[PDB]
Order: structure tokens, then sequence, then C-alpha cells
């Protein structure tokens, strides 16, 4: 002992070498003693070979560290081998513990399964919190890398992903919700990381998984070949079937295409995915589609697509969610620079339905026809939305205009514009086709918000609308000029503005009818400063005219006060 | 000796046990032999119980390594307790030192307050660089876990934050400066961490502490539940009394609510904060506020907060700033996935004030009524904004109208639009109230740059502005009709294209006027075929005519040239 | 032996000591074993003294384990110095290995140059992947801290670099590519870094070193100071000849100016870089250029600049690419929170036409008179570009129209905007000027797409667009009045609603003509309830009139249909 002052035989480093007879019945001798790390060392130690683990189970936040790194080759740092028939090399649980596991995992280790082909898993980590797995890898089987299954707090950052999955395997697997829906994955970083060669999801979640807080940033995604096992189905690199909140940043995506072992998108989410999910700013070189979102609050901007030598522009998101997604354009760039697709080009001042509040939930469903494919189903005597009128126009001189594109599910929609429960316009809807409905605010008629209500008797779908200030208003009423004598003439009724506007009138456009005004000679009368007027609608034929028109319009034009 | 080659007796690995007394008087054992690196190992060496230190000052930029991980559970890892009435574990310090220190931190250690009521510090740095923490924990006590005080290019990231703070406490606090207002908190990564059950700010700064360039993404902040120390004071978990260049993107907040250890708002910036705060993309879940900016430049987008079980939307910033702020709504979804808070409807072509180029000073301030409760105010003889014509505009042959809206804080304030020192229009600005004012900028008239000015005698508060091409101009002109014979008509003044509009006019709109036409046949005469015209009244009522009217109007409208 | 299990002689801690003669002799005693790991212990056992290695060569995956810290000073910790006339410090090489070089590093490491003018580089890296170099420092020489070739799957963050480059060095290099143009620089992680004090480009790119997927995110980059080498040219901070898909983010930049060691910009990007650069949400302090991109996609938004202590506003980019860039502006905010750079006003629904897609390679070029400076030239016979009508505008009742700012290269361009091979309407562009083209679409001509094709015989220079839905139409047709006797009247052609509008016209304006039309009473006779008209002219004079107008024309104002 007297090793200057402590005693010797000091095995505090705890190398694998100290526990019992072979490496995975050293085990527990590990386990038992609940040594808190252990090194594993590198390949040299072992003869060139892989330290060859199989159904170790740890209970207790163990920290495995190695000498090895992020990386395919196996012949230098540690490096570890699933056993012949093995369904997984460790099994970090807290199933059955009085206190959950917190902490531990895998730092500078190359893992691989003992074969291309074994399906089961490699690292399971179930009933668990901060694990993390770095400068790692997870390589050599058909089964899936690492299994999660209500683990948060969590990290997998820096590691390399390749030659995993198929069938019925991936890379890191969300999977279904221990107990409760809230023993989820949550709070889980995966940052850093090489996926390459791979086969199922390379990140996905089952259908009741309930994930949130997601990072999946700033990773370099790449099909790179088919691995031992091709995929079976049309596939997506990200395949959540759940996902509440969730980063999908930063990212390359590389050659994700059918023709490339069936990757028909880059991410697809399930119909039953809540919390937002933003895919923003990844950067993709030759993949053919973005995907498909079936469901979820979805916002993608920033991303651009250069095509390199795929055949086709990448597609865009197919949408069916029944939430409120805003999916602006994947950028398609040629190799060569040229844009082939470019921004959507929307109708100015657009507004989908489903960005603006309202105080019922109205699902969302696909339409072909719609601006975003994308549109608010309401059903008779239900709002639609209701917004803000912005306070520049609320000044007692601010013409307004809703225009709203909608359909008719069948006959008897009506849609009312309104001023909380005043109405102030109605339009019946016209079953089957989408049509724009246009409503008018006076500028005496505007408050503090605006709604519109589906007043009517059948379902309306609901695309989009803009609303702005106007600087007219169109007006028609009634006329009945008669039968006029040689020279003789007619004055319309007077026509207030403030029954054409609501405000000061600053001029009107030559008016019009319905029908023709042969042989009338036609002015305009102001009968106020403030605009209001009256049409003179004289006979200059010369000898008695009938005339047919019974409604005369104009175009309003509106400016501010009378200064 | 001859250990193959060297010596025995190879205290290479420096663990603790190497040094004197006891884990503390070891102390500067460890400290005064200047060690670069000390091991630190599991709670197995010390039966287990955590190691236990207090007071120890480390003026050298030594690594303390553990074997530990971030988490909670202290029954496996290296673990170090604060000791019984200690004001702290450790204080890096450079203070004295001839050359500043550089480095060191704690690796894979579990820090814990000696009990969950200790006020005081956990760990210190003071005078200090490169400063690294990483996957630690800093738990259990009611001071502040990580003080922070002239510390710059440092790193805390992948730690655990919980059971810290109170009435005097937090999570990380960046103290005042140590002497000139550079000797701040700079350069800093907050990243990859969680914060849990916190009271006090769960990152904050002084009045004093001038902070610049500090990240704080991808980090989890929770409420959790109310530790042992409970809020005083309304509470915010951000609360940065100064900060200047700051990152706070791409992390989740959840339940953070008064009702929830009255954390009343997530970010609050302090009223003299500078330099640019980036709240972006941040993913909330039943959060009551965004905050509270009294201060600073603060941009904040795409920022969502889906309401969960919480009773109310989230509610927005409020901001008192008196500079530019860009605060797009943080959307509120509610768990159904219905939007109850939307992107705020700003006026068509809205632009704050803040956000135009100046060449004066400007404080902003809070308006209840201003569009986005942010305001200029300008006083006399001084310059609102000056801001570049588009260069499609300036092709003369584009007239453009400027709407803003303003306040006159008293009587006497007017507002000029002007190009350069030119003056092309004024508007008397009334006091106490909100009002747009229109001014119109004819084709021959528009250059490189406008300007709005305050050429009045008082205050006069500039909301925002709209400005933009228009496709007409509104005229008014004096006439003199007076009194008509029978038959008798009155042509006016010819009205010159160059005077309505400085370019060809394409048409008019019927003429109105100051007052009732009755009577009047009406038509306009080309006077020119670039539109100049004059309008004719004839009499038509066959006896003497008095006419009343002196002013005619019309709207003109504006297309490009003669071709 | 019997170590209670083992022998003793455990030589698994291989440090640097067993090996051979010297620091850098014991090189392949190191590396011929092929250990994975070596400990490298810290200046305490080299007496003070860093221990100096020079031309020491890694040909497989070789982890250099290291108790050092990012930072400056060299009195704790692992040191390392370049030997008195080496070239390099290390070069991991794997160049003519059967298996290529992935994995190994340097951890805890403070590395420097021998000399403070040692022009060479510290660490060669070629033809390799997964380097890692994590918590380092690269210091004291004037050529190139790490330079890379061929390297791939990368990382390099948390280091420090500092007083490196000159004439002919820099930080990190993205050198050329080793064989093929696939041997690059690609999926390289460079964060959580700081540069400093340095010259040369702090990270830079060869003419041909094509590197992809390239993050540059959350460093800081500040001047500090001149190094031992001043640099020669005019400098940029991050100067890449190439570059492909880069992620340059979330980064701080303090000080870069030409007074302060030439560094006349942050970022310049070479004519041949290619894929996308986002160089987004910087924070920039008192910088004098955001640089000259010269070539690739380049998207450039929320990056501001607190101008602080420098004398100017921020420079926006120079650009001259032949790509399409989207360079928002970097706001410029003065110390004391006054913008006095704000965002570009650019006209009202403005589209730069290299936004648009299009099915030809239309090679962008400057022009100092261009809204963005950067426009198209499209030879005869070629489409500008072609773009998707909004599904709100088809609904046969909306009239749009196109304003295009072109400039012929010679006489002789004619713009065509076409509804596929159907051609709509022709301009004939002005040589060597800036003007803009009008075009409007019939509501009955508006299908799915619209494009603008130069039909001429020269090349066109086509800057941006605007397209909207517009509420009226210009309309202009001949008439032929002639002299009319005493109370005459002529009656203009029909003006069909179909001719004027291709919809329901609801009014029009005052008509207007080409010359004067003294004595003429006009008035408009509508001809159908759908707008269509005749104008009215009567001599009103008394005696004849001979007319002089050939042409009058009207805006004509649309609404929808006829209810």
């Amino acid at each position: 002992d007297g090793r200057t002052i402590q005693e010797a035989f000091d095995s505090l480093p705890r190398l694998e070498s100290f526990s019992g007879s072979t490496a995975t019945d050293k085990l527990r001798a590990a386990i038992t003693l609940g040594v808190s790390e252990v090194a594993i060392g590198p390949v040299e130690g072992n003869g060139g070979r892989p330290y060859e683990f199989g159904d170790v189970v740890i209970p207790y936040p163990l920290r495995i560290v190695g000498c090895g790194s992020q990386g395919i080759n196996v012949t230098k740092g540690t490096v570890l081998k699933r056993s012949a028939g093995a369904s997984f090399m460790f099994h970090f649980t807290g199933e059955g513990q009085a206190q959950r596991p917190m902490g531990g995992g895998l730092f500078n280790i190359n893992l691989n399964g003992d074969t291309a082909t074994a399906l089961g898993d490699i690292i399971k980590v179930t009933q668990w919190s901060y694990f993390k797995a770095n400068n790692c890898a997870f390589q050599n089987m058909a089964g899936w890398g690492i299994r999660l299954k209500d683990v948060m707090e969590s990290n997998i950052s820096g590691n390399l992903f390749r030659r995993l999955g198929g069938p019925s395997g991936g890379g890191i697997l969300f999977d279904d919700v221990r107990s409760a829906v809230t023993d989820n994955v949550n709070n889980l970083h995966i940052e850093d990381n090489t996926f390459a060669l791979m086969s199922g999801p390379w990140i996905g979640s089952t259908a009741n998984s309930n994930p949130d807080l997601i990072w999946i940033v700033r990773n370099k995604f790449e099909f790179d070949g088919t691995p031992a096992a091709p995929n079976t189905v049309d596939s997506y690199v990200l395949d959540f079937q759940q996902l509440s909140r969730a980063f999908i940043q930063d990212n390359g995506f590389t050659h994700f295409t059918t023709e490339r072992n069936r990757y028909v998108g880059v991410l697809r989410v399930g119909a039953t995915a809540v919390g937002t999910i933003k895919f923003e700013d990844n950067l993709l070189f030759a993949c053919e589609s973005a995907g498909l979102i079936a469901g979820g609050i979805v916002v993608s901007r920033g991303n651009v697509n250069n095509q390199g030598s795929a055949t086709t522009a990448i597609k865009q998101f197919t949408n069916t969610s029944s939430k409120l997604c805003k999916l602006e354009r994947v950028i398609n760039v040629q190799s060569n620079g040229n844009v082939s697709v470019g921004q959507q080009i929307l109708p100015d001042g657009y507004i989908n339905m489903a960005e603006l509040p309202g105080n019922t939930r109205l699902p969302s469903e696909y339409d072909a026809d719609g601006e975003t494919t994308s549109v608010l189903r309401v059903p008779a005597n239900t709002q639609v939305r209701q917004w803000s009128v912005p306070k520049m126009y609320k000044d007692g001189l601010t013409v307004t205009k809703v225009t709203v594109r909608a359909k008719g599910a069948a006959a008897g929609a009506i849609l009312s514009l309104q001023s909380g429960s005043t109405v102030l316009s109605t339009k019946s809807i016209d079953a089957g086709v989408w049509k724009n409905y246009v409503f008018y605010v006076k500028a005496n008629q505007l408050q503090e918000t605006l709604q519109l209500r589906n007043t009517g008797t059948a379902d309306v779908l609901a695309d989009g609308m803009v609303f702005g200030k106007v600087d007219y208003i169109d007006w028609d009423f009634a006329i009945a000029p008669g039968t006029l004598a040689a020279g003789a003439k007619y004055t319309t009724p007077n026509q207030s503005y403030l029954d054409v506007a609501g405000m000061r009138v600053q001029a009107v456009s030559i008016p019009m009818f319905d029908g023709p005004t042969t042989g009338l000679q036609v002015w305009v009368e102001a009968t106020s400063a403030n605009g209001s007027f009256v049409v003179v609608m004289k006979n200059d034929t010369g000898s008695e005219l009938v005339t047919t028109v019974t409604r005369c319009r104009v175009r309003a034009f509106v400016s501010k006060g009378h200064h």
C-alpha cells in the first residue's frame, strides 16, 4: 500500500477488467457493485476484436466510458458488437425502480450489431432521464439503433447512425408512452449527428408516442446507399406519427428519392400529431419531396432544395392536416442556380382563414382548389373567424372591404360580416364552387372587431380572405325615369354620402345603369358639400322617350374629411 | 519504480485522495501544488455520502473532473454538497492575479447546496474567461446556482438547474460589472440545459451588469413546482435588467403563470437595456405572458404558445421601450389546435416610424392607441424620419402618397413632407387625438429621398405611416360661376395636368362641389391631350340661377405616359 | 501482478511517457503500436514548459487526449508548441491508407506555434472523416491554425483561435479538393468557438475547395487587435471563394473595419460559389461592411449591426452574383438606439425577377439602378420568367396587371406577356434606360400561368415586377366626330365590356381625349346592363364646330358580376 499516502490496488479506474468471467457476464459485477463509471478500453485489449455484449440490463445511471470516436471503422478505439442472437446490447431501464434512473450513457463508443441483418434493437432506453450518448456510433443491423420509451431530459449528439433499420427498424425510435400519455419522449436533443445509408424511419415515432420539445437540428441526413435490408414500404427520413413541440432546423438532407430505397419524402407527420413542428431553414440536395403532413400545427419556412442531379424539382408538402399549417414553399433551385420553383405567389393581402383567431374549433380539410389546399369547414350558425380592426383604420374616415373565398358544401350557406352582433351585410354562398364574396364596411360602421359567420343552414368551406382599406365604394340604387316627353328630364332620388360610404364622398364615376340609356343626356348634381348627389337624365332625342332602366350605379370615391 | 520504463507512484491521475486532512482542507493542497486537473470519484469512495466542499477558492484555471452526470439523483456518480454554513462551494476568481484565469470548470458533477434553503451562492465565478460547466447539476438551495461577475468567453451547457433561488437567489446570475462597464458577462453560451422547479430569475442580470453576446438557446424551462423558497415578488423566468446582443431562441417554456409561483411573464427586459435581443422561435406551453419589455432593441418573432390547460391565451409583451422594438405576436393556439390569438393584423403597408432611419435620436414612448403601442416623440423643428424612394417609382410617372398617423402633444405641431429641404406639403396636427395625415407627392416632385419633419412649435407623436404608389390624386380648385341667366354657362379656369398630378392625367371623376349644384348641367372639356381640363356648368333651369358653389373637386386618375 | 485479479504494469492509461527517446520521437512509438488514445498530461510534467511536437504524422484515428482547456494562457493544463522550424505540429492524413481514417482529434489542448511569425500550418487534416477538435486552442503563428483537405463529417467546436494568420495564413482553411470535386470539406460544424486578434481569413476556402453543408454558428468573432503579422491585402473575416450549403448564423462579429487590420468586410463569397449560403441573425458591433458577394445563392436576413463607436453605418453587401440573392438589409442602429439604416423600402408588391421560376438559365448581373442592383439578362426569343396565377384571381371576374421594370441592352427588345403560347400584349423596350412596362390581363384572359418573354431581337435586362389584381382598367379607342353643325352631336362606336375589361364594367371615368374638346358637351350612354357604353359629343357652341380629337379614353372600373 503506502502508495506515498494511500493503498495500492487502486481500482478507481474501474475498467471492464475488474468483474468476472466474460464480457457480458462481467455484466452485473460491474452493475451489482453499483460502480458509477466503467472504462471500456480499445480494440487492442481484446485482440483486434470488439468486446461483445448482449442483453445487458442497466438499472442505474451508469456511465460506460470509452476511448473510441464517432465513425464507421472498427480497427481503432472502443468497439462493441451485439452477441449472436441477442435482442439488444444494453437496456438502460428504470422499470420497477423506486427512484427513476437519471444520468449515464455511452461516451466514445463504436456500437455495432452482430450482423447487418439482425432485427431487434441495439440500445433500448426505457423509463429514464438525462441519458447522454455522445461521440458514438450506431450501426450494422436491420432493427432500431436507439429505441426510446419514457425517456426525458436526454441528449443524443455528435454520433454516427449507419447501416440501420429496414422493414421493422430505423435509427432513433420514439416508442409508445409507457403508461400515462405523459410517460413520453420529451426534451431530447438530436444534434451534430450524421445519418447514413439506413432503412425504415431515420428518426420516427409511433401512433401513441406523444413526443414533446424535440430538437433535431444541425444534423446531416444522406441516402448514401441501400443497406443489407431495403425498405419494403414507401418511407420517410423523419416519420413522426405523433409529435408536439419540435424544432427540425438547419439540417442537411441529400439524395432522398423513391428510386433510392423508396424515400418518397423527407418528413411525414401523422394525423394525430399536435404541437408546433418547426421545419425551418433546412438545406436539401436532390430530394424528391418535402413529404406529407397529415396532422398537427406545422410551420415550414426557409427551406431550399438544390435539385442537383435529381430529375425533378422537389415536390412541396402534401398537407391534409386538420390544423393550421403555414407551409412556405421549399424553393427549388437547379444545379445551375436557376429557380424553377419560387415562393408561392399569393393573392395580394391573402390570409388563410385558419391563420385568423376565432371562438370555435373548426377543423381544416383538403380542397385541391383552395389557395393553400387547406380550408375551414364552418357549420350553420357558427362563427368563421373574428379579427381586430387596425387602429389606423378606426378614424371614422376609412372604408374597408372584406373579400372571402368560399364554397358552400350544399345549398343554403350564408356568410354574414358583422361588427359584434350587428350584421353589416350578407352573401348567399353558391354550392359546389369557389367564389369571391365581397363585403364593404362603411366608414361609420367600423369598430373594434369584425367577424364572419355562417348564418345559413349548410356548411361553408372558407379558404382565405383579403381585408383592408379601400379608396372607393360601389353603390347601386333604384331609379324610375319612366317615359319622358321631348326635352323633359328626370332627377333620381338623393344619394346621401351617409348611405353611400358612411362618410364624405370625394367624387363619383360616370353613372351606369341596368340597361341602355340611349338618348338620355346624363349629368350629376351635388346636393351637398359632403358628396351627396342626384343624377339627372334628360331626354335629348326631340320626341317621347320610353326609358327602360330601373337601377343606376356609380363607383364613389372616398378620401378623408372636408379639408 | 522501473514500471517497465518509468517509476511507480504515478500520481498523474491526481484524484482528491492525494492532498491532506479533509475534503476542503485538501483545498489548496490541490490548489497550492497548482495541479491542472483533479479527479473527483463517485459517491462510493465517500461511503454513499457526497464529498462536501465549502469556501474553496480557485485562482487558476483548474479542471475539477468528475464521473457523474446532469441529473437530480445523488446515489450514483460524483456528488458535491455545500458545507453547513458556507456562502459558496467554489469561487473561481482571478481577483488580484497578474494574468487573468482562463479555462477550467466543472465536468460531470452533481452539485448540491447543503440544505434546500441556504441563501448564498453555489458556484461564484469572478474575473475569469473560458470557464466551462458541462454535464453538471446545480440544485438544492435558495440562493444563486451560478453567480457570474466579469466572466467572458464562457460556456454553461448540458446542465440541470433545479430547486434553486427564491427571494434573493435564482439560477445563473449576471452580476454587476467588476470595475469598468467592459468588465461584464460577455460571449457566454447557455445551451442544452434543463431548468426546473426554481425561484427568483432562472437567468437574470443586475441593473449594472452590461451583458453582451449571450446565447440562451435550445434549453428547456419548466415550472415543475414551487421549491422550498417561493417567490416573494412578481417574477420572470428570464429577468435581464441589462442586456445587449442576445439570442434567446429555440427554447421550450412550459407552465409559467402567476398562480404557479408568481411567474407573471417569461422574459423581462430592463429600461436601461441596449443591444439587440432576439427572442425568436421559442415553443411555449400554457404560459401566461411573454413578459414586459421596458427597454432595449428587442426583436421577437416565430414564438408560438400552445395554451394547453391554461385558462387564458398567452398575453403579448407589454412594451414601453424607448427604442425600436419589432414584437411579432406570440401566436396562441388552444390545445385543440384552434388559433385564438393570430398574427397582428396591421394596416396595409404600415411601418412603425421607429423602423425608419432618421438623423435625430427620438425616444419611443407608450401610447395605448398606437398601432404597436410604441410611438415617436418628435419636438419642434426636428426631422421625424427620412427614407429612400424606391427606384421603380422614380420614373417621373408615379404619384405617391404618404399617410402618417400622428397626435399633437399640444396645439401647434405641424408635419411637413419634404424632398430634402424642399417643402412638398404641410398638415397642421390636431392636439390630443390620433388622426391620419395624407400627403401626396406629384410625379414631378419625387426624387431620391423623402422626409417628414415637425415644422411646428409643439411636439408631435408619430405612430407609423403608409407610403406607396397611388393611381390617382384628389384635386380641389376655386370656381366662381356666379349668377347665370337662362341658358348661360360658366367655364372654370383650366386645370393643368402639371398642377393636378405633375404628369399626364388619364381621366377624372365626375366633378363634385362645396355645395349643391341644383339646375347646373355639368360636363368636362379636355383642354389638352395630357388630361388638362375645364369644367363647364350650364344653367339648365330656364330662368336666372344664383349658384352658391365656390370650389370644385375631382379625383384625377393617372397611368403612365401618352402611349 | 496479481493486482487483486490482473497483472500490474497496467499501461492502459497510455500517457506519452510510454514510448521512446523524446516528445516527437515518441512519435510513432505511440503511432506504430497503433494505440487508440494517448494522454498528454499538464505543463507540470515537462517542468513548466509545453511539450514540443513537430511534423508528427497520424495515419489512423488517434485520440490525443489532454487535461487543458480552451484559453490563451499557457501556465495551466496541457500545452503544445510547434518545434523550431517545423511546417506543422500534427498531420492527420489518410493519404495512401487502404481504409480512410475515421475518428480521432484533439481534446483539451492548448496548441501554439513555436513563434508568433512562423508561416506554415499548426494542424493539417487531409483525407479524413469524423475529426473532432474540442475544448482546444489554436494560436501564435502567422500561418493557418487548422488546414483541411478532403475532410468530412467533422467537428471543430468550443475552441479558441487567436494570433493566427497573416499574408499567407488564417484560422480554419478549407483547402483545394484532394482529387475529385467530391473530395472536399463537407458536413463540418464550427460552433461555440472564439476567434480573436487574427490575420488573413478567419475561416476561408480556396478557388477549388467546393465545400458543402458547413455550419458556422454561435461563434464569436472580434478584431481584438493586430497580430505579429498584419494583413497585406484588403481582407474579410469569412472569405469563401467557394461555398455550397452553409449556415452562417447567430454569430457575433465585433469591430471589423478597414482601419483595424484591413477587414474591409465580414463575409466575402467568390464568383464560382454555388449552394445556398444562409447569412442570418448575426449580431454585429461597429462593423464596417457586410461584405462582397460575387457569386452563389446567398440569403441574408435578420442581421443587425449596432454601430457603436464606428464612424459610419455598416455598409450593405455589394452583390454581383450571377445567381438569385435575397439580401435583406443589415439594420444599422446607432449606439443610442436610433435606426440610421432600416429595412429596404421596396415598391409595393415588388418581386425581383430572379426570385421567380423560369425554364431558362438567365445569369443575373449588376446594374446600379436596379431595385436590388441585381437584374436578369434575357436574350431574344427567350422566356423571362413564368409564374402561377393565384387561385383567388381565377374566378373569371378579376382584372390583373403586370408592371415590369426593364431596360433594353440595345434597340429592338420586346416584352410579351403571355398565357402559355397566347400573346396577351406587347411593349417595345427602350434601349439604355429603366422604364416601367404595364400589361393588363383582361378578366377573360387569365388562366393557370403567366409568362413574360423577350420576343424582340436584342437583350432585355429585367429588374423586377409587380403583379396583382386591379379594380380598374384604362381603355382608349378611336373616334371621328368630324365637323358638327350647330346643335349636332356625334356618338362614338360602342365600347363593349368584353373589349374593355373582359368582364362586366361597373362604371367609367369622365372621358378624356387626345386633344381639346372645347365646345363639346360630353356624356356617356350605357348600351347594356354590363357596362358597355358610347360617348356622346354634342356641339354646344351655336355654330359649326370643327373638332380635332381622334381618340377618347376612360378609366373603366370593375367590380364583380351583375349582383
